[PDB]
């Protein structure tokens, strides 16, 4: 199964030109705990961002245009990437705004992490029908010394 796992501010907001005005260490260790071992999918905006490939999982890039890295593999559409992920237990979507699009329809599960911030951003996670969910975990968590804002960790199964 497919499922997507992202960080959103209020409005959906996911991202910017610059680097999210955050820090979330907590969160980071969410997503690197949901997503080692297993496939991530990215868009090639996102793999840019990020730098490096992400270490103990199989990097899958989304590019119309040829790899510029072949330590990770590139594909060059979204059935490309799902045959790229093998016969795995779950696939992970993370980001960004265009490749979520494109997989929602096709994912059983979302793993969201809601941060109370309220940003300008020019890129929003696609928006979802909670009656078409269920909300299977939640936690919140307040901000602290470490991390700057409050969040909660969510994760929906498609009904
Ligand atoms: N807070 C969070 O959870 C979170 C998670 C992920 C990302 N983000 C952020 O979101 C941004 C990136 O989102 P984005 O929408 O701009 O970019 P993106 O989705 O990362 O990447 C878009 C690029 O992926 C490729 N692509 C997408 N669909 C494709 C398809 N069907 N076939 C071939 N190539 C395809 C194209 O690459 P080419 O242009 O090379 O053709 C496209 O320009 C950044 O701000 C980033 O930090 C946030
Ligand atoms: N929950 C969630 N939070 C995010 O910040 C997020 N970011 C992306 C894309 N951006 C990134 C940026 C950096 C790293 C990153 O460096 N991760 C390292 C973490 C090392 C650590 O724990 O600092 C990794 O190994 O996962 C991952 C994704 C996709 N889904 C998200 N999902």
């Amino acid at each position: 199964m497919i499922s997507l796992i992202a960080a959103l501010a209020v409005d959906r907001v996911i991202g910017m030109e610059n680097a999210m005005p955050w820090n979330l260490p907590a969160d980071l260790a969410w997503f690197k705990r949901n997503t080692l071992d297993k496939p991530v999918i990215m868009g090639r905006h996102t793999w840019e961002s990020i730098g490096r490939p992400l270490p103990g999982r199989k990097n899958i890039i989304l590019s119309s245009q040829p790899g510029t890295d072949d330590r990770v593999t590139w594909v060059k559409s979204v059935d490309e990437a799902i045959a790229a992920c093998g016969d795995v237990p779950e696939i992970m979507v993370i980001g960004g705004g265009r490749v979520y699009e494109q997989f929602l329809p096709k994912a059983q599960k979302l793993y969201l992490t809601h941060i109370d911030a309220e940003v300008e951003g020019d890129t929003h996670f696609p928006d979802y029908e909670p009656d078409d969910w269920e909300s299977v975990f939640s936690e919140f968590h307040d901000a602290d010394a470490q991390n700057s804002h409050s969040y909660c960790f969510e994760i929906l199964e498609r009904r």
